[PDB]
């Protein structure tokens, strides 16, 4: 029926001592959703573990709006559909459809802008939820974070998609882990951006991997094989519905 | 039952393409653990001879390596053969031969089968037992039995003592190599001395950067790093429920 915020996987109760609370959210199209997007996750899973003092309690696919600007986006419930049965054998990732719920008064999709989504996960966590009991007992505001490539920090850094007060409640009031892989130099980016580098965590890729949702389309078009590049149950759902054509 | 039996469970014996030559791919390798990056070879492998060649695929086969081989990081036979059934079990067209891992001396040791060997037991198996492979004119032909392999093996060829100058020959004459050539690395120079036996030699590009090695994945496992979605779930399942990789 209704909308419900995933937490079937979150974990409410902390298990490590002094440990700050974290959840990730990886905003992006997932159209289609690709090992690749699941691989960033635990590698932050990693990183956090063994170079800050978080704690992972979740973490979240947030599938864009069909409002977004941009060429081969499957329709939302498609793409919320494929990124659920990518996750359903992780013990810890949930996708939230809110974004695709999005509806303005005339009931189109709307477009929900990154800033606001990271306001919906911390509503839902800890003004609804309560927050994160700590090993003390306390309940806590879990941080929230955002999750990225580094496409999206070279992203951020250049004017005309982002305003300054979106950055500046992004960058401040939340943060973003950001995989780097090799090829990529996101220095610039940076530098245009060390106001908040203290809420920037940049993640080495260990493993070259740039599998691509645009080449996985392409493939489906060229009748050439995606598996083992998305998960068995994803290319199951695009053969089952034909998406991609 | 105990007693081995050649799989045949997903082989195409009927071809469905007119013109084509029946061929087989082999994967000889490790597969210690098998990784996303060897089953992905396969279907790059398949892409490329549907609409680069006159071939038509099969089959796939893994066959993992014997315990004699004796190499760093090897775990036992038996499991890497379950690790690579289960990876597999979801494929319309991927088997696990466990031939390699049952070959065994006199004393009861595992014994090392050489590559050359291997594929005679291939083309021993379709061709000769089972008869061969029917095509749409109704001909019974031979398949072609050709070894599917990374750059990392082929440049093995060329380390002197470590394949018999005669077992290359065999190998490349009457069988073949599909090799796939991670992108920006040129392979080529590696190539030379081996398209000097027979030109059964096809190379395909890998565009989509994979660096995703078995050694990777054994290091991860030992410094306690996350391996989900470099292999299969059931293979991550299976490394925690054995304890393997320590
Ligand atoms: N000003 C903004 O909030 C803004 C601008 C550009 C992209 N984005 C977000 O970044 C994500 C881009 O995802 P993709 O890399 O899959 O295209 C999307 O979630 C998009 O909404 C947000
Ligand atoms: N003389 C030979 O037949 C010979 C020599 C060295 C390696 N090999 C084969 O090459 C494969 C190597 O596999 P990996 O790259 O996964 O380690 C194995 O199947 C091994 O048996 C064959």
């Amino acid at each position: 029926d209704s909308y419900t915020f995933p937490i079937h996987k979150l974990k409410r109760r902390q298990s490590q001592p002094g440990k700050t609370p974290l959840v990730l959210v990886a905003c992006g199209s997932f159209s289609p959703i690709t090992f690749l997007h699941l691989r960033m996750f635990e590698m932050a899973s990693d990183f956090v573990r063994f170079n800050t003092d978080f704690e992972v309690c979740a973490g979240y696919l947030s599938p864009v709006s069909d409002a977004y600007k941009k060429a081969g986006l499957a329709p939302g419930h498609h793409r919320v559909n494929m990124c659920s049965r990518a996750v359903e054998p992780s013990p810890w990732l949930m996708v939230d459809p809110y974004e695709t719920l999005n509806r303005n008064e005339r009931g189109e999709p709307e477009y929900v802008p990154t800033a606001k989504v990271l306001r919906h996960f911390d509503h839902e966590i800890n003004t609804v939820l309560g927050g994160i009991e700590g090993t003390d007992g306390v309940r806590r505001k879990a941080r929230i974070a955002l999750l990225a490539g580094a496409d999206l920090i070279m992203s951020m850094s250049e004017p005309g998609l982002w305003s300054p007060t979106d950055l500046d409640v992004i960058l401040s009031q939340y943060g973003a882990f950001i995989i780097e892989r090799s090829g990529t130099d996101i220095e610039e980016a940076l530098a245009s951006l060390r106001q908040y580098e203290n809420n920037i965590w940049v993640i080495s890729q260990v493993i070259q991997n740039d599998i691509s949702s645009t080449k996985v389309r392409l493939f489906l078009r060229k009748d050439l094989s995606v598996r083992y590049l998305i998960p068995d149950p994803v290319v199951d759902y695009i053969e089952e519905h034909g998406l991609y054509q």
